[PDB]
């Protein structure tokens, strides 16, 4: 037996603690020289690290979507590889596949039916896109666009995105001009991340709200409302756009991740004034989860990548290489230090 590497959960930040790289451990384990029938050895090529996997550190997740990790069991979440060995019908030595439970570890012994294939040409052979913008997050902002969003053919309205420089933020700011906003304008945290969505992103404008005025630069960069907003974070920030939203307008209610590490159920509850306001003016706040239209990840994907084919979708990722480092990429991510989607690349080939 071949050793490998593998992350196991190492202890628990508790419900209201921070989670920090040491609450994951690496370990030197045997990979076994033997595969069974419907099985394949597959070598992990990249994971992905997501705000969610912040609920599994806990003891009670708050959601049947998602359980717990155990102490010292190996982790998982979203990864792609590429198939080393195959006693399953439908995968051969060579093919890409994905997983929603991919095992923190580099080479792995998999079901065979927990896999999909992948075509490579479908990002221009960049696999990471596929755990990102032409992935899960991707689907979440077009999906949740569709769904929610209610961009009428032929209108001119203005969108806000929070979270705007991350995973899901990032494509949705885009895919908010794509579809017909006239207005797109993004919060996050920093201001080189504000310069990434209006040079590059092609954002009408951007906000730090760690330094600017939110309230103040919305009322500039939004002069004729907030007609649709695409929130990732929640809490005050949502408050001031939510105030500044328009008769009959639209929150796609994506993520919350300004309440973690607080004990704090989603839909997270508005301040009764913000409630008030949500509710005199007919804003609509329904939940949203990606999972509910599987149905439209074919054409999602479909449409994702060729907005990226044709150049105008633009995809950012920031990459960090080595398993031994998934634990601060997690942590990393958690604190803003990613542009675009947070990637931990196990083996670059
Ligand atoms: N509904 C669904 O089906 C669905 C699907 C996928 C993801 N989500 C959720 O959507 C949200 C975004 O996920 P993502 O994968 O796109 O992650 P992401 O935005 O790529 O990364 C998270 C970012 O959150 C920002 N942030 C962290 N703490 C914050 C705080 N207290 N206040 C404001 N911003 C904060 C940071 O950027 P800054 O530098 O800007 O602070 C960080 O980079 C999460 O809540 C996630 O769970 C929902
Ligand atoms: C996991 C995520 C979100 C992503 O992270 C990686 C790609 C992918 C695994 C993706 C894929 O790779 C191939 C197909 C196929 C494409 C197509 C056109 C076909 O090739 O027949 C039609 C059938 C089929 C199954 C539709 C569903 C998708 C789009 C499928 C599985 C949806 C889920 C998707
Ligand atoms: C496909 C599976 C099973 C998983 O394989 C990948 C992550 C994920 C797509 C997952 C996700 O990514 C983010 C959230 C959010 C987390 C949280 C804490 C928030 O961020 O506010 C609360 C709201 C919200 C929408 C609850 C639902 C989940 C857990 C959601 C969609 C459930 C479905 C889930």
């Amino acid at each position: 037996m071949m050793i490998v590497q593998r992350v196991v959960l190492n202890s628990r930040p508790g419900k209201n603690g921070n989670p920090v790289a040491e609450n994951f451990r690496m370990e030197e384990v045997y990979l076994p020289d033997n595969i069974n029938e419907g099985q394949v050895q597959v070598r992990t090529l990249y994971l992905s690290v997501d705000p969610y996997m912040r609920c599994r550190m806990n003891e009670d997740t708050g959601t049947d979507y998602i359980t717990p990790w155990q102490l010292s069991q190996v982790v998982d979440g979203g990864g792609i590889g590429i198939i080393e060995e195959s006693k399953h019908t439908n995968l051969t030595k060579g093919d890409f596949v994905t997983s929603f439970y991919w095992p923190w570890q580099t080479k792995v012994i998999l079901d065979g039916n927990s896999l999909e294939k992948v075509d490579p040409q479908l990002v221009d052979g960049h696999l990471s896109y596929f755990l990102g913008a032409i992935g899960m997050p991707g689907l979440t902002s077009l999906i949740g666009i569709q769904e929610k969003g209610h961009i009428t053919a032929g209108s001119n309205k203005t969108m806000v995105v929070s979270g705007a420089a991350g995973a899901c933020g990032s494509v949705a700011g885009q895919i908010g001009h794509f579809l017909g906003c006239s207005r797109v304008v993004g919060i996050c945290g920093t201001h080189e991340k504000c310069i990434l969505l209006t040079s590059e992103l092609g954002f009408d404008a951007a906000i730090n709200y760690k330094k600017d005025n939110v309230a103040e630069q919305l009322r500039e960069s939004c002069p004729a409302g907030v007609d649709v907003y695409f929130d990732n974070v929640g809490g005050n920030i949502s408050d001031t756009v939510i105030s500044q939203m328009n008769e009959n307008s639209h929150i796609i209610l994506c993520g919350q991740i300004s309440q973690y590490n607080k004990d704090v159920p989603y839909p997270p509850p508005l301040s009764p004034a913000i409630e008030a306001i949500q509710k005199e003016r007919n804003i609509t706040r329904e939940r949203f989860l990606v999972l509910n239209y599987k149905d439209k990840f074919e054409p999602g994907i479909l449409q994702l990548s060729q907005w990226f084919k044709e150049g105008k979708l633009k995809i950012k990722e920031t990459v960090i290489n080595g398993l031994e480092n998934m634990g601060a990429a997690f942590q990393s991510m958690m604190t803003g230090g990613n542009i675009g989607k947070q990637i931990v690349c196990i083996s670059e080939e």
